[PDB]
């Protein structure tokens, strides 16, 4: 695998970087008991990730960031997808793309954050918030913490805040908190709030003169907005915004599942 593609030196170096990062985070927690450091890249990664996910938003040394950034940049740029190589599915300005949002070269990706705004603090959890934070680096959690400290309160639903993307190929991450759905059918208030997430993100991207923005599937997963309904709100809000403002923004709907992928194509077909 690695030999023909010349990957072996980088694998051995990335493993050494993970062990350094793991050791530093364990020392900080006063986990002084000597753990069995796994041999594999995969098992090292899941150990590192769990430790990063749970770490409170406390200062980090420049030495730690040097190692973390070398490792994260190498991993995120290995199989990068550039927006310039994709083609619009609608007009010249709307794309649908199945893939990992943390590997897309684009001005901004949109994070489905929570109101505490530090990322996902559940070890090794499969949500978008966790994945974005983990691949981007600890600097995102620290920047988020500073945003919350300066505003004196948790983040409300339907807003947008921008941070740098750090180790991601994305220049920026736009963080929005989507509505939590408990009861069905979805209230008009909650439908309006999900729309507001998209609008807020679009407005902020145009406010900063960005050329492109990729959305994930906001309020799906644990917030558990019904899928078909969310897709419909996403598409309708985007197309309305682009039409009414004559924005030059290019908008990517990032999906992972084939179910979502079909939902998005169907929504963009129906007029
Ligand atoms: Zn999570």
């Amino acid at each position: 695998r690695g030999s023909h593609m010349a990957s072996m030196e980088t694998l051995k170096s990335n493993k050494a970087r993970l062990e350094y990062l793991i050791n530093d985070m364990r020392r900080e927690r006063n986990d002084n008991d000597v753990l069995v450091m796994p041999s594999s890249f995969e098992d090292l990664w899941e150990l590192y990730r769990g430790l990063a996910n749970v770490r409170p938003a406390l200062p980090v040394s420049d030495e730690y960031l040097a190692v973390q950034d070398a490792m994260l940049s190498d991993l995120n740029h290995q199989h990068v997808t550039d927006l310039k190589d994709l083609k619009p599915i609608k007009g010249d300005n709307i794309f649908v793309w199945q893939g990992d949002i943390t590997t897309l070269k684009i001005d901004a990706i949109v994070n489905a954050a929570n109101s505490r705004f530090l990322g996902c603090m559940q070890a090794n959890h499969d949500c978008i918030d966790n994945i974005i934070h983990t691949k981007a680096g600890v600097q995102v959690r620290l920047d988020c913490a500073e945003i919350i400290r300066q505003q004196g309160r948790n983040e409300g639903v339907g807003k947008a805040k921008k941070t740098r993307g750090y180790n991601l190929p994305a220049k920026y991450i736009i963080h929005t908190v989507g509505p939590q759905i408990r009861r069905l059918p979805v209230s008009k208030m909650n439908q309006d709030l999900l729309a507001k997430c998209y609008l807020s993100c679009l407005k902020l991207a145009d406010q900063h003169s960005l050329n492109h923005v990729a959305f994930c599937c906001i309020s799906t997963g644990v917030f558990a907005f019904p899928q078909d309904e969310a897709a419909e709100i996403a598409v309708r809000t985007v197309e309305s915004y682009l039409k009414e403002t004559n924005s030059t923004l290019k908008v990517v709907f990032n999906v992972f599942t084939d179910k979502d992928l079909q939902l998005y194509k169907e929504a963009l077909n129906r007029d």
